[PDB]
């Protein structure tokens, strides 16, 4: 028997009820019958991988903590057999890392604006609240709806890949803290407004380490018609030396992150726009054989 908390009330499941929907892992998208909600259920197998069960376990400690954060995605509850537990989370619509992939091409700057609030309040929360220093912000961990809700994924949650990595985390100033995040998150932001990350044309990891400490941090573009707010934004969190680089008390001042608390935008209607221009209907191309051997 699961227990499950969901619409305001409190229910008493077999995970026998859920309605299969089908495999999004293991990750299930189900619908519990008794109301109708359609939701998220993680497969935790006894059997699987120590490792991962490890993260899988310390990750859903802290979102069982979180109810309280409204930028995170939330547990409804858990089911324990003999085999297996099943996590019942929120269902989202996709992560930006997909939808940056789904266009091709930028996202705007208001909905990078409402994500900027809710992400930077999300990993503000896990510090202030819990300790924790997520260490691997990027925009497969940035989760977005269909209602327009933007959220910090519980993936990783707990608290790396070298294209989101600060220069202190490669060689810092002084061997023997949550800024590596802030300069995880301007990254983030000009790849999404761009449609282009920063460090493209590396073809290894350790290349992009080289150009993480070796060249000016990557910046908008000055001529695409950002905000001056949001240029500034990027270029505060992409500041090399750590030490002059903004916490998060500082940056939930800053004009960009206070202007989109209370501007008003319909991020509900930019996704389903986005999600149906996008949906691949029909169209498909034969691919393209190898090139033949020849010799010059
Ligand atoms: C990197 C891509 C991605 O995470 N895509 C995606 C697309 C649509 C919904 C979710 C999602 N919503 N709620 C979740 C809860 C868990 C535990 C995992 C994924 C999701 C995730």
């Amino acid at each position: 028997t699961g227990y499950l908390t969901i619409g305001g009330q409190r229910y008493q499941a077999e995970i026998n009820d859920l309605e299969n929907l089908g495999e999004m892992g293991q990750v299930w998208k189900m619908r519990f019958r008794k109301t109708g909600h359609v939701i998220a259920v993680k497969q935790m197998r006894r059997s699987g991988n120590k490792e991962e069960n490890k993260r899988i376990l310390m990750d859903l400690d802290v979102v069982l903590k979180s109810h309280d954060c409204p930028y995170i995605v939330q547990c409804f509850g858990t089911f324990i057999t003999n085999t297996d537990v099943f996590i019942a989370m929120e269902l989202m619509g996709t992560s930006a890392e997909k939808l940056k992939k789904r266009m091709q091409g930028p996202i705007p700057e208001r909905i990078l604006g409402k994500m900027t609030v809710a992400i930077v309040k999300a990993l503000y929360y896990l510090k202030e609240k819990h300790g924790v220093i997520h260490r691997d912000v990027k925009p497969s961990n940035i989760l977005l709806d269909e209602r327009g809700q933007i959220k910090l994924c519980d993936f990783g949650i707990s608290g790396g890949c070298a294209a989101y990595m600060a220069p202190e985390r490669i060689d810092p100033p002084d061997p023997t803290d949550i800024r590596a995040d802030v300069w995880s998150l301007g990254i983030s932001l000009v790849e999404l407004a761009t449609g282009q990350f920063p460090y493209k044309n590396c073809k290894t990891d350790f290349e992009v380490l080289t150009k993480v400490l070796q060249e000016e941090p990557p910046l908008l573009p000055g001529h695409m018609g950002f905000s001056g707010d949001f240029q500034s934004f990027v270029k505060d969190c992409l500041t090399k030396d750590h030490r002059k680089r903004p916490k998060y008390n500082k940056l939930l001042e800053h004009s960009f992150i206070k202007r989109y608390e209370t501007l008003e935008v319909d991020v509900a209607s930019w996704f389903k726009d986005v999600m149906a221009k996008t949906e691949s209907p029909t169209s498909g191309v034969l691919s393209q054989p190898h090139l033949p051997f020849f010799r010059h």
